[PDB]
């Protein structure tokens, strides 16, 4: 149909080799986008090629590496012309209680999980407010919004994206790009985690089960379609209840 | 496809006469659900009818008269089957400073656009959560989490329908049913020129929202894809607010 | 000393016989104060004019009843001229999960926790305005902002409260007139041993919080340092929410 | 009185030589704690010093400076024994639309406004704990919460703050420390603009004023009370209701 439709969209999905990214990435191609998803190395991008096939590719992407941003988007641009949808994906966890907390996790989180962000969208902005159409999506965490003991780089890392995403939101409205946050709960990806462990993170999920990688999908994927021009500036939970705002 | 598929899903949709709950009724049906869209008197429920067709079809309803909601939802559970989706669509404004705010103008918000939700609600819950599964969803506004002077009535309502929301969503979320309210901003709907450029100059995208903006995440919300949304408060504003 | 001094205002607290009430009117009082605290009956009343001494005293108040919150007023304005400081403290619970809650459950909660504060408002609003100088402070509850299961009517009065607040606070900031909110979280008051070590398990402080917290909260948003505070919801509760 | 009492707690204050970080210095040694607040020169230090007095000192921080925060907290640990309260204060603004903001602008606010609360926090807690007192307030921005065209990083780290104070105060709850941020709207300090740009900012503001950097003072010195030891994980707005959540 023409509802939720993505044809004639490029989406950029960072970290789609598994779980979440890939989800977003198979269920935007789905609904007719032209999708490039990315992995840190030859072989994760090669296995994101295998599974887009004629819908898109795979390109190996370090998103702290300017150089490597500017090479990926080059490529996307020449090939596929400029990037309508820009899912920041990419993140990753270094847990620890502030005591024992290191520079580097700090400064890795910051660097990953924040500064990124600035980074690729910077550097996919310009086009889309030239095109008067855009998508900038990040992939949060109830985290950011929730806080929990032992994350604090993340939830910093997590709260600032939505900082910077709001602002953003009120530097492009008028020129037709909507930015926006959505905020996954406990998803299965998680696995191997104690069995203690997850009974007690479900003990404070009312929905009494982990969420599916496709449910977040599904959020991106509505965030990312024509219909939803009118949201900007929004962090959007899915997370069965675990918080409330 | 299976994508966002209502087929087998019977919505009830108060208030969809016109506007917001008109698009939301004709985009449910779109989607494969068997709509009933009310309005408050005979003629709206009939052109309700005309714009369903086969898909679904309309009646009168009251949402501040208890005997017209059991009316209504003993025709629809009759001829139906149990209601899966609810859309709590019907609401009202009764705008004034408080200063010249009249005990009616409190008490027909309170009524029309809150206590309606309770009592809407809890005569479609039970059957929902038999069947563990269900869509409670409410629409709100950006006045409710904004605020906005001259609407103190309206934005207690509209402030309440998500405190109702988020207590009813951690009370039946283990049997499978999702409450949530879609919260618009300004939306071109039958609610001066002046007003209007004021109102605008507050939201960054530049324009007034489509009826049809609000319809699609009211039928998002309600897919079995947003199973693992609940509790919350989903705002289509144009940046007018930011939480 | 001058700082968070109340000498010169008039103070009205309902609900002030026991509890957060009593803890509120006797820390205003402790500031400088005239203090006019509210039972529902005369020997509730009375208590309160025993503890006041001559920082103030008692009077019977229903604040669902008009005609009550007439009397009072006037008599409060005769005696000490009109009120400077309303503290909307007065409010019940009436539990249930919604497929068992009684119609009078709902709009009990719906009358006393806010259409109250509508009336209450209402009424000193216009003399708070006339002289550009006014507090008024709702006493909320984190449920209002966290949902809770088996309190719905309760949460969404008093996320109604907050919508109130922010419109009202909107409608007279610029008259010097700042409208807030002190959410507490759960607060050794009256309100199992089996139901308290599960409300404290999500607790991280590892305890209730005491009245004399919650008062110590609003006699802040009450001081004259706190004049750039309106519109604001805050939240006392142990780390139980954190928005 | 007892009421609102700070005799015998230790406090350091970032950034007080002026404006917001002078008046909470102030404040907090009116109502009886030992003051010291800091500057980024030993000039400034010494006027710090000097509106002091008796009631505490000044002394000379770089909150980027690791080695500069360790020689700081030992000497007032070992004049004044461990810090009760810490107020970070300190912060910059490096303004740009997105598409002009340079590399290190991003990364100067990130520093300063960020990193820095991870360091400082980091460095006073484990004696709070070990106490069982403690409390770490954070001056944000209503920018963290709102988001601003032209200060996406500043709002970036500015809600960054917010997902660490609310992690660290999951963290610390059962210790008896509690960690807040006190969010100031635009407060007088914002003199020297434009006579066009204040009346458009205070356009935005119901109270029709700016704020006193006094009553940033008076919300920082309520969450540092023994009275607010029930308020944690919290962010106070104090913005005229240019904001309201
Ligand atoms: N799992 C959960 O319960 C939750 C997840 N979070 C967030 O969801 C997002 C994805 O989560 P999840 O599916 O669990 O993550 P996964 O670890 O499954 O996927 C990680 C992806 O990120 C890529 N990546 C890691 N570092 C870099 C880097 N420096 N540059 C470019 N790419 C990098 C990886 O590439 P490669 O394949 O080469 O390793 C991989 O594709 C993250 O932002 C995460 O913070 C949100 C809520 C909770
Ligand atoms: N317009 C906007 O910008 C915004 C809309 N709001 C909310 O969206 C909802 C719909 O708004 P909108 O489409 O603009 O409203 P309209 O006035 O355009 O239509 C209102 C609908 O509700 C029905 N209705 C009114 N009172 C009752 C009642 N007592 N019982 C049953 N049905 C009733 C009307 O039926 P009939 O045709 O018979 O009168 C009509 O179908 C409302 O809850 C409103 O508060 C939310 C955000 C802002
Ligand atoms: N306890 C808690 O943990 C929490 C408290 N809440 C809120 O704090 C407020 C006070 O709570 P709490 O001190 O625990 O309550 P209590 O029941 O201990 O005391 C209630 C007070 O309100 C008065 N009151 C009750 N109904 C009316 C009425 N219709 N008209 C006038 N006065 C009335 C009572 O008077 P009388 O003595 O004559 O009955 C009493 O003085 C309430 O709004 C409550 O919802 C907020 C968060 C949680
Ligand atoms: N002004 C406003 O309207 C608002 C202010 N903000 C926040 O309030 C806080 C203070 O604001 P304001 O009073 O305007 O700030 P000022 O610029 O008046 O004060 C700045 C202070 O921070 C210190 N500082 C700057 N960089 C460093 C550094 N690297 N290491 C240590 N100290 C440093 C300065 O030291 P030195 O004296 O050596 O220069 C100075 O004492 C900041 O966190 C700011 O972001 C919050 C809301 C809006």
């Amino acid at each position: 149909s023409q509802f939720m439709n993505l044809e004639g969209k490029v989406a950029l999905v960072t970290g789609a080799s598994r779980g979440i990214g890939k989800a977003i990435a198979e269920l935007l191609a789905e609904r007719g986008a032209k999708v490039i998803g990315t992995a840190t190395s030859e072989s994760g991008a090669q296995a994101i090629s295998d599974y887009l096939g004629d819908n898109g590719k795979g390109m190996a992407l370090n998103v702290t590496n300017p150089e490597s941003i500017e090479a990926v988007l080059k490529a996307i641009t020449d090939e596929f012309g400029g990037v309508d949808i820009l899912v920041n994906n990419a993140g990753i966890t270094r847990d620890n209680l502030l005591m024992r907390m290191k520079e580097e996790e700090w400064s890795d989180i910051m660097e990953t999980n924040l500064t990124s962000i600035f980074r690729l969208s910077k550097a996919v902005l310009r086009g889309m407010m030239k095109k008067r159409q855009g998508r900038i999506i990040n992939v949060g965490s109830v985290v950011g919004t929730m806080g929990n003991a032992g994350q604090a780089n993340y939830a910093a890392a997590k709260a600032g994206v939505i900082g910077f995403t709001k602002s953003m939101a009120r530097e492009v409205a008028s020129r037709g790009v909507t930015v926006n946050t959505v905020a996954p709960g406990f998803i299965e990806t998680t696995k191997a985690l104690n069995d203690e462990q997850r009974t007690a993170t479900l003990a404070q999920v009312p929905a009494g089960r982990l969420g599916d990688p496709r449910e977040i999908a599904s959020a991106v994927a509505f965030l990312a379609s024509p219909e939803a021009a009118y949201i900007t500036g929004e962090t959007l939970h899915v997370n069965g209840g675990m918080y409330m705002i």
